[PDB]
């Protein structure tokens, strides 16, 4: 019912760490990572668990901070316009699925807020 996750390491995909990658992880992932409100951004969406069979009929292009963080540690991106497009695409899929004033479009409008002001800060 659910489909594979989004590959985390690719044999063929060149891999690099660049200063701005490594802020990625070191400061702008593990600051959400730690916030009260990450707790629903830190494995893929189970639409099994959570009873959403039509999750993965709208949402085609899913991304988590679980997934995330196993890129960055794998070094699986090439440059920090990558990850940042993941986080984009995580915030985007929450907003497209649920409502305005859902609890959990508020949480992750709050930590959108976060990162956009982490990635502000990028070297
Ligand atoms: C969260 C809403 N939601 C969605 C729901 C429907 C449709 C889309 C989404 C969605 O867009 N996304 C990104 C989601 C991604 N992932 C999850 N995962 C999980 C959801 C619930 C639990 C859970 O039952 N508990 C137990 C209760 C606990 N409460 C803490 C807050 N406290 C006041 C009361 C207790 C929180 C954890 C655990 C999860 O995973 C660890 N839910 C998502």
């Amino acid at each position: 019912t659910n489909p594979p996750p989004p590959e985390t390491s690719n044999p063929n995909k060149p891999k690099r760490q660049t200063n701005q990658l490594q802020y990625l992880l070191r400061v702008v992932l593990k600051t959400l990572w730690k916030h009260q409100f990450a707790w629903p951004f830190q494995q893929p969406v189970d639409a099994v668990k959570l009873n959403l069979p039509d999750y993965y009929k709208i949402i085609k292009t899913p991304m988590d901070m679980g997934t995330i963080k196993k890129r960055l540690e794998n070094n699986y991106y090439w440059n920090a316009q990558e990850c940042i497009q993941d986080f984009n695409t995580m915030f985007t899929n929450c907003y497209i699925y649920n409502k305005p004033g859902d609890d959990i479009v508020l949480m992750a409008e709050a930590l959108e807020k976060l990162f956009l002001q982490k990635i502000n800060e990028l070297p």
